[PDB]
């Protein structure tokens, strides 16, 4: 069927849009050529939409059949538990788009009467009514990027808030630990970026000789189809459920699950939807489990040997023995005609790579550094243009999310992210004394709120004190960042050392954790560096549940 249709409506925005980035002082410190960045906004909707939409082509098979069977017959050991509306609404973020029935996220923490007498009555009409369709809501998503040698906004199609309560009473326990029992290692939510990293070179040294390449799902959303949906809600069934919460997914499943009506912001109705919502709490791991099943399949029916998978929702890469260079490019090619008959056509053509350096997943790539010692450490990193530019938007402009701080925290090793990330933030902080004001950033789609102060504890509990000593980074490496800071046109390493070395000091001086801030953080900036040992509050932090599940679009809050 079609992934979408339109009734001609438009995408609205609920309020102005900002896409071009401020001239501002703080700003140009980090980036200069202000006139790259930009913001996606609903203008370019019809864009998206005109990409998005188109009729899905989809043919099963035995291989097919067979996967599915496996991964059942493990969905078959879990036991999963129904949540209470108290748990529930003490997972909702703070500042979740508010419900239209006269209550919002605040009163839904607060577990006030009004916004808990509703989410009742939304989980009994889910008991009782199994077929009419539930009304979403459909917005252009608001993303920063940099111009190339640009990006049309994402769209994102979400429920009300009374629903997505109910969503994570019936489904919150089964998203979280099914994918694990399903997929096992495979499963990429479940690993820090250390030991993905870890996962990767391991997957990579037990072949004889690898093989691995990438898979670009093109809008891998659209081309999710009804079959897929229930393929998936099938999977879910397999598990011990409260009679309850076996209604609540049976219906989630076909009346928001598959598709629905699709509502723009001044209440029009702009279409349907026959395809994956963004704007679930299933879509994470609805797309990691589809996502596995066809490429698992697809292995199988192209031949490649010993398929080891690593799926994170969408995203794919694949690692395998070689059968030679001609073979693998026949093989990989034998891969995405599969792909395609499972309605999972690639964006750009998988390329075979021979080097695991070479491979990007999850907008990620391992690398290689060396600590203190000298002795090489693995380490996950990724092209930075991205990632700065958007700090530079985060600084001239007010933002729910702090992408900078989510990317100090995952790629803290980085020689991008510890030269200007760091540096630029802290001395920001301190020339307003905020250190010690918690933000909000998120992690494999999960909003968290972190203390800028207890940086160094994160940073070692989840990437280990080399972090704080790598150097000697690749030669792929710094030529990437450096064409990178050209390109934006950011101040050189010399700018850098120079306005670490003034941030260290004055965090050494103020106290204490600031102090370890400026010891740990800034190691790299002083010649004359202190022997960095074991940070005694680190192992006094619950890092449990940081690295568990995937989250994108499933309206989760962790406290
Ligand atoms: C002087 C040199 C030893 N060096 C270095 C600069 C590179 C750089 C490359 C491209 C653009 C800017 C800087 S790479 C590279 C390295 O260790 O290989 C370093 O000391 C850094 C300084 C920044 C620290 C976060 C990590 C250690």
């Amino acid at each position: 069927s079609m992934s979408y249709t339109w009734t001609g409506a438009l995408i609205t925005p609920c309020a102005a849009e900002e896409s071009k980035l401020p001239i501002n002082p703080l700003s140009n410190s980090l980036l200069r050529h202000h006139n790259m960045v930009y913001a996606t906004t609903s203008r370019s909707a019809s864009l998206r939409q005109k990409k998005v939409t188109f009729d899905r082509l989809q043919v099963l098979d035995d291989h097919y059949r067979d996967v599915l069977k496996e991964m059942k017959a493990k969905a078959s050991t879990v036991k999963a538990k129904l949540l209470s509306i108290e748990e529930a609404c003490k997972l909702t973020p703070p500042h979740s788009a508010k419900s239209k029935f006269g209550y919002g996220a605040k009163d839904v923490r607060n577990l006030s009467s009004r916004a808990v007498n509703h989410i009742r009555s939304v989980w009994e009409d889910l008991l009782e009514d199994t077929e009419t369709p539930i009304d979403t809501t459909i917005m252009a998503k608001s993303e920063v990027f940099c111009v190339q040698p640009r990006k049309p906004a994402r769209l994102i199609v979400f429920p009300d808030l009374g629903v997505r309560v109910c969503e994570k009473m019936a489904l919150y326990d089964v998203v979280s630990t099914l994918p694990q029992a399903v997929m096992g290692s495979s499963y990429g939510f479940q690993y820090s970026p250390k030991q993905r990293v870890e996962f990767l070179v391991n997957t990579w040294k037990s072949k004889k000789c690898p093989m691995g390449f990438s898979y670009d799902t093109r809008c891998f959303d659209s081309t999710v189809t009804e079959s897929d949906i229930r393929v998936e809600e099938s999977i879910y069934q397999c598990c011990d459920l409260a009679p309850e919460a076996r209604q609540a997914i049976r219906s989630l499943t076909e009346r928001l699950y598959i598709g629905g009506p699709l509502t723009n912001s001044k209440g029009q109705n702009c279409g349907y939807r026959r395809c994956r919502a963004s704007g679930v709490l299933t879509t994470s791991c609805g797309n990691t489990l589809t996502c596995y099943l066809k490429a698992t399949a697809a292995c199988r029916a192209a031949k490649l040997q010993d398929c080891t998978m690593l799926v994170n929702g969408d995203d794919l890469v694949v690692i395998c023995e070689s059968a030679g260079t001609q073979e693998d490019a026949a093989a990989l090619r034998a891969f995405t005609e599969a792909m395609t008959r499972y309605s999972a056509p690639p964006g750009d053509p998988p390329q075979p790579e021979y080097d695991l350096e070479l491979i990007t997943s999850c907008s990620s790539n391992v690398s290689v550094a060396h600590d203190a010692s000298g002795k090489r450490v693995y380490y996950l990193t990724r092209d930075p243009t991205t990632p700065l530019a958007r700090a530079a938007w985060e600084t001239a402009r007010h933002t729910p999310i702090n992408s900078w701080l989510g990317n100090i925290i995952m790629y803290a090793p980085t020689l991008w992210a510890r030269m200007i990330l760091m540096t630029h933030f802290f001395s920001i902080l301190l020339a307003q004394e905020q250190l010690e004001k918690a933000l909000d950033c998120q992690i494999y789609g999960a909003c968290y709120s972190i203390e800028p102060l207890d940086l160094p504890q994160i940073i070692e509990r989840l990437h280990g004190l080399s972090a704080f000593t790598l150097h000697s980074y690749s030669p792929g490496e710094i030529n990437r960042v450096a064409s990178c800071l050209r390109k934006l046109g950011v101040p050189p390493l010399r700018t850098w050392r120079h306005r670490a070395r003034s941030v260290r000091a004055k965090l050494l001086s103020q106290g204490g954790r600031a102090a370890t801030c400026g010891r740990y953080l800034f190691n790299w900036a002083v010649r004359t560096k202190l022997k960095l040992t074991p940070i005694p509050a680190a192992s006094q932090l619950d890092l449990s549940g940081w690295f568990v599940a995937g989250y994108s679009g499933g309206d989760i809050y962790h406290s």
